């Protein structure tokens, strides 16, 4: 059908179906999803983990504990688990490693117009590296605009999928050692589809009305 | 089908003036930013939606000074959104959403609304008094719409630009948004492309899977 459909009826799952497994192509697509995403100047500050098997998700359940018990089930019983993750610090080696595969791509037809958007690259990087202090910030605001990206398409897939912040992101970093690699954890989204016990699958959704969230000029 | 939409959709950095959305986008638009996902259902945003030329030119005094070169995007697309995060998290808000919650009928009984209210207090209370992060916690949650609206346009078969090259203070004060307790983020022009769009025939750039992406 059309995305307006898909928008309307794509819920949060609280409960995974553990035999129902994405199709050989549908975990391909799936990574083709977060790499396609779009970022401030392609700056692409992020580093997916995807758990399929049970030793995988194992590791990403362990995050899942104290405050957080009720998201364990969810990330044990998906199909595949993404976990999305920020760079710590938006370094300059990162930088020239975007803009060397931007030119590999065939992006820029003269060697100024490499220099001229290595320049702009720079201009956003440094105003929030030097200026602002809040390149952490920057990073992380990408990496969950990559997120709602997924979260629609994966829909459009015919795939279930829920968002989890309710984790913690020092156990994570510490199973996968993310922090002496430059990254840390922010969203877990497990990926599947829904059993019988989604109680969400059949609840109706809820919005703010449009006469509180939107003005028109 | 949606790979096809999210490998062929382009960052277009000219705009048709006189391609305008029809009465069915329009609407299917406004539609996409209401019903995105947010942490505890907490829709801590705001949207200016500009479609008519006095409404895109306000839009278009926030890039004036050190980007010049994106006020032809805001001016010349069809409808503009401002997408706008709340700058602080308040108890209002918190039981607007529950009580919208429950008239929509979402809980069964008055125990689970207030189980809901609880889970949703637990999450806004760590955010402000405890990890000092309300501000962009609830800017990541608009961020995660404008990745949710970028797609959603493009598979509607709509152009999209989304911005932070603008002025943030000057657009705050333009549309009166720090005393309605708003802060401006990202601007996404929506429309056609013009016939002399340089990036629309241009390959698409990312980094490789092996650099970006781990399986276990
Ligand atoms: C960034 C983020 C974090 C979330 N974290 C959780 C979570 O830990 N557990 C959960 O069950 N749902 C979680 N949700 C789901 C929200 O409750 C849900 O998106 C919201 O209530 C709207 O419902 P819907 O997704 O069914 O439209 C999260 C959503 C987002 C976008
Ligand atoms: C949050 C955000 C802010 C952006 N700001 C600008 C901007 O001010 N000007 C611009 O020309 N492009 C801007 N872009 C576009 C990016 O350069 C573009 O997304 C990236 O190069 C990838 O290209 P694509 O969107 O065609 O896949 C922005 C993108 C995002 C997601
Ligand atoms: O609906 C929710 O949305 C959230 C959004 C952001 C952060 C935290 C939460 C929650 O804790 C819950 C409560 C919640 C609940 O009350 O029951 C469940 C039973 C099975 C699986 C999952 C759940 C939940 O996540």
């Amino acid at each position: 059908m059309d995305i307006i459909s898909v928008a309307l009826k794509r819920h949060s799952t609280k409960a995974f179906d553990a035999s129902k497994k994405l199709t050989p192509e549908q975990a391909e697509q799936i990574k083709t999803l977060l790499q396609y995403s779009p970022s401030s100047t392609n700056s692409q500050p992020w580093h997916f983990i995807v758990a399929s098997t049970e030793e995988g998700k194992a590791r990403v359940a362990k995050s899942a504990a104290g405050n957080y018990v009720f998201n364990e089930r969810k990330m044990l019983d998906a199909s595949h688990v993404v976990v999305f993750c920020a760079k710590t610090a938006m370094d300059d080696v990162w930088l020239k490693l975007v803009v060397d595969q931007e030119d590999a791509d065939g992006r820029f037809a003269t060697p100024e117009a490499k220099a001229a958007n290595d320049k702009g690259r720079k201009f956003f990087a440094d105003m929030h590296r030097k200026d602002l202090h809040d390149d952490a910030e920057w990073m992380a605001k990408q990496v969950y605009l990559n997120v709602g990206n997924f979260l629609l398409g994966v829909a459009a897939l015919g795939l279930d999928a829920v968002p989890i912040e309710g984790f913690d992101a020092a156990i994570l970093d510490a199973e996968f050692g993310l922090k002496e690699k430059g990254y840390t954890s922010l969203v877990v989204v497990p990926v599947g589809h829904h059993s019988v016990e989604d109680f969400n699958a059949t609840l109706p959704k809820s919005r703010l009305p449009q006469n509180i969230t939107l003005t028109e000029v």
